[PDB]
């Protein structure tokens, strides 16, 4: 066993390994929306820049994981990362939903994590999400939130309109 | 014979010399278009400065088969320029549709010329193609593209609003 | 008829499309003239300069010259742009004289579109001729003048030593 | 069908999308590497470094494919990203003999890519290939056994005095 | 054999050999008409100058093969270099006749080479060649070509004028 | 005989010819073995920048002495430029050994050479050698034989960390 490994649990160790794979997964899944509004039949590129910054993102919370995991004496196992659930999003305001849908999703995750944590009583690991992971959901899902509400009160997704003066409104800056 | 040709066949010399011609004859089409949108019954000031700048960017696609053609020893033969199909585009969507149907018709004369360079096994000339032209004509073409379905999906060519709301939201900046 | 006609005859009109086709002409005749000096069996860079120079400033006469049609309300008719006289200029010198030749013709054109102009009691278009184009052709063609009188005296076209340093001390700066 | 597409056969598409899966496979392998050499019972932070910046170069790789896909016409079809092989990788010299190993597995599915490329005649995805995959394959590949030749001729992996000079006097500047 | 090379054709291993010999031998050629303008009783400094920065790009062009070599994992196999058919090159205007006959003789063999890549189907090295060696001998050739019909118009060499104003006015800058 | 020739004996312009082609054979040399060290099975990449320098290094000593050739009134006579003894140097340590006997080699010829300099009582040319010439050689045998006393004392060549080593803290800065 790791010689820095102290009061680390081995249940902790995996919920680790499942979160990361989770970030890697979600990552997938806005590099997936991104390419998808970069499409010669939908062309927003402010909604693909958008979901290109959310999936870079996502990745950084994955290897900021990795990091934690080395830290405190646990072994990354990596498993496959599944292909996300569509390969075409309708439209922005449905990628906007599925968006902020699969963000509730890794918040929830995140959450029974920390409960895990408190439980085992590791109060580092509890802080560690606390930090770096638990107020960034909260800020991520208020903001696709707004989108949504926007994108909803202009008429998205009959009108083309709206997607467009939003793309350019919105996400823009 | 010229002191500097070497594996220059005589069909591509020809074949860059209708090239030379078609390039000018884009330019033509694109002034056109642009001082269509200049008129004080369509006024689209940026669709305006947007096919000006077109138009400009094939003149020195035309002026760089011209040197290719001297450099290469071959002797430039100009034939007459076309005027456009037409004196009115009726829309900023139609001029863009036309615009769209203008590049791949270039796009595939283009790609004609690389298949004939490289049967004569000119490598140079084929990569002359490669290099200065080919993607450049995938860009505009993808580009146009994006144009053509934004325009759509706001309406145009119905909507004057849409067309005025595009002229400034993506052909300003 | 156009919201912003006014006091611009029809003849005026036609006039100013001849116009408009008769700069375009001569800038693919400049055109011309510069790549031939670009051959490897003439290679004069400084009268290709030269030429391409006054190509460009030819279209910039046609571009204005449209600009000012939408601006009266006239509607710009394009024509076919036809090939100049030769393919081969063979000197500098012959060159030189068939700019000034084209500059005097289309010097000509500009006063008799003055004269129509002063005719049909339309002040505007005399001063717009009088201001951005009758002193320029006088400049330029007392250039090329200056260009025939030059390379005569020096032995061209027999000397190709006089082109040669011509080509150099003239065209240079 | 796709308004932009041009000379694109299918084949080329299902190539391409699988050439983006197998660059973001290739990424999760670098990864995988990198954060194996953090580990506390490993320790070599530039190894780490280095095939973490090789793994988000590979994410490029992807990334640019995704973008000439959508610039071409074809559509996006993402699938699972395999674990990689290994979750422990023995030795810096053994890591770099795998890397070397993947880096000939895509150089080997480019060719056959690049070859498919000029059997349906589309040389502007021919010459994507040719400019931004090929050379720097070549590259990775000749540094990848420079890396592994000095590793060898130092004692790797036995002398563990090996790896950690290596790691100092190579891979950090 | 060595742990880099994959799809490196050993014909092609040869052809590149051979043309790294073919590189220095034009080095030492271009060095030899260089000297052969600082004679006293030549006396023409920047023919000299010109000759000179010659010779030490073609320099750079075996260098650069050599570096190719290495990298695709073939081996690198010196010969002797020759001596320059001449010792003295009789006049600046045989001198650039000389070069131009040297240079379209490279080119010749580096066409043949750029063929053997495309038969032996290695893009990469078919695309080094088309990059960095095809075009620059193009320019070369037609740079040579200028030069020889600018001598020859001005009476060279016969009149030693000619050859003087040439060596100030076009060789300086 | 040339205008400028004085107190310039026949036999020295014959070891001045020598001396010009032994340089240039050193500079091959030398280039050889810089290549030799950029293989992927040798790889080391501060022995490469070494022997390049000093290639161009030799390479500039025969362009100063066709030079001084051609100041005295003397004619260069380039003969061939015979290939290096050896394809493959084995190791670091005997290119080293080499590359000092070579320059002890071209020591000696000089030696020779400023002997007949003096005897023919030609005191420039004597000390034209003695000022760009005889101290260079000392001080490139001096360095030359650290380099392989340090080597030596490392163990090379049966350690490969020795040259590895040295590579790193002498060859680089
Ligand atoms: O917050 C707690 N630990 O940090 C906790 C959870 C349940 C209990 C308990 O058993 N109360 O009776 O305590
Ligand atoms: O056999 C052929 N046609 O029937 C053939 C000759 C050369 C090529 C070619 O261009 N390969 O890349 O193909
Ligand atoms: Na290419
Ligand atoms: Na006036
Ligand atoms: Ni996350
Ligand atoms: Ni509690
Ligand atoms: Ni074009
Ligand atoms: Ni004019
Ligand atoms: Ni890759
Ligand atoms: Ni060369
Ligand atoms: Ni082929
Ligand atoms: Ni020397």
């Amino acid at each position: 066993t790791s010689q820095v490994r102290q009061n680390y649990h081995q249940d902790s160790e995996a919920a680790i390994n499942r979160q990361i794979n989770l970030e890697l997964y979600a990552s997938y899944v806005y590099l997936s929306m991104s390419y998808y509004f970069d499409r010669d039949d939908v062309a927003l590129k402010n909604f693909a820049k958008y979901f290109l910054h959310q999936s870079h993102e996502e990745r950084e919370h994955a290897e900021k994981l990795m990091k934690l995991q080395n830290q405190r004496g646990g072994r990354i196992f990596l498993q496959d990362i599944q292909k996300p659930d569509e390969d075409d999003w309708e439209s922005g305001l449905n990628a906007m939903e599925a968006a902020l849908h699969l963000e509730k999703n890794v918040n929830q995750s995140l959450l029974e994590l920390h409960k895990l944590a408190h439980d085992k009583n590791d109060p580092h690991l509890a802080d560690f999400i606390e930090t770096h992971y638990l107020n960034e959901q909260v800020k991520a899902i208020k903001e696709l939130g707004d989108h949504v509400t926007n994108l909803r009160k202009m008429g998205a997704p009959e009108s083309g309109l709206a997607e467009y003066l939003f793309d350019k409104h919105t996400l823009g800056d």
